[PDB]
């Protein structure tokens, strides 16, 4: 049930060449990879390169391992194979920012666990896949899609010559796993409000600690929904764009309710996008300047993320208004 790459497409990854005007631009936060969009799997094979190493991965595998990925991913709206690659490009800002701060398990882990971290997304959120009683969701009674992503990495790595971990102890194998997996289910938004307030909790005290690995986890779960919400950090007209997105795909999932006669939440419903800047305004409030207003302090140099979130704010704030 996976879909396997051909030869041409890992092929001709291999040879890609980065451009030397975006080996410059890559390493900002605040970078769209929008518009070089035949040139994003070699983006991530930089991205590895220059966080891990050359010889970290052998670059034929890595190289299948990328393009079944883009491959497993669907063609809806907004978590599609762009966004994987927004969240990882994140991630590696983020890593290249605090580099010895993490292991070198741990920078393989997480930039591989944020390329697959919405592997096979239906379109559909969990709450919809739950309430209307889906295969899926009977198989995962809390996080049910998180699930499914983390299952859908790891049939991946099975496939012939796709396995990246091959060369590691086994040791280190169900290591990577369990960080890949924890990473991966941190990115349903349910589990950031409890793991936010418990890191400012663990915050303020003082009992915060990086090498108490119950911490280490909830620090690189909150990293997991700043990379996972980035396109709130990026440039105004970007940020507008991708919100776009966001909202095609809701509005398309409350199409769905409608017709079996229940009325969606606000957000999905299409007839309110008058509500959307307050809903947004909401949303910045509530969970954006949070995640990152955390992120910031147990990590300084994440600030350009909270800071061009602030100026997102801002403009959303304008759009109610009446000046856009
Ligand atoms: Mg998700
Ligand atoms: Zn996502």
């Amino acid at each position: 049930h996976m879909s396997i790459c051909t030869s041409e497409e890992w092929q001709g990854l291999m040879q890609f060449t980065l451009p030397v005007r975006l080996c410059k631009e890559i390493e900002l936060f605040h970078f769209d990879i929008g518009p070089f969009e035949n040139m994003w799997p070699g983006i991530f094979v930089y991205m590895v390169h220059r966080s891990c190493g050359t010889s970290c991965f052998e670059l034929e595998k890595l190289c299948r391992f990328i393009m079944s990925v883009k491959k497993n991913y669907r063609r809806v709206p907004y978590h599609n194979w762009k966004h994987a690659v927004t969240v990882a490009h994140c991630m590696y800002a983020i890593l290249q920012n605090n580099h010895t701060l993490f292991t070198d398990l741990e920078r393989k882990g997480l930039l591989i666990a944020c390329l697959c971290h919405d592997l096979d997304h239906r379109g559909f959120s969990n709450s919809y896949l739950q309430k209307f009683d889906h295969p899926l969701a009977a198989l995962y009674s809390t996080s049910t899609m998180e699930q499914h992503h983390f299952s859908q990495t790891v049939s991946i790595l099975q496939l012939e010559g796709h396995n990246i971990f091959s060369t590691l102890s086994s040791s280190e194998y169900e290591q990577v796993l369990e960080i890949i997996r924890k990473a991966i289910i941190a990115t349903d938004l349910a589990l950031y409000f409890g793991n936010r307030k418990q890191l400012e909790e663990m915050y303020q005290t003082g009992s915060l600690n990086l090498n108490n690995q119950s911490h280490r986890d909830r620090v690189i779960g909150l990293m997991m929904t700043a990379c996972d919400l980035c396109s709130v950090t990026k440039l105004w007209p970007v940020t507008k764009l991708t919100a776009n997105d966001i909202y095609a795909e809701f509005w398309a999932e409350g199409d769905e309710m409608k017709k079996l006669g229940i009325q969606p939440i606000p957000m999905m419903d299409r007839d309110k996008k008058d509500e959307v800047p307050q809903g947004q305004l909401g949303f910045y409030n509530a969970v954006a300047i949070p995640c990152y207003t955390t992120l910031t302090q147990i990590l300084p140099p994440t600030e350009p993320l909270l800071k061009a979130c602030r100026d997102n704010l801002s403009q959303w704030e304008k759009v109610i208004r009446g000046e856009e």
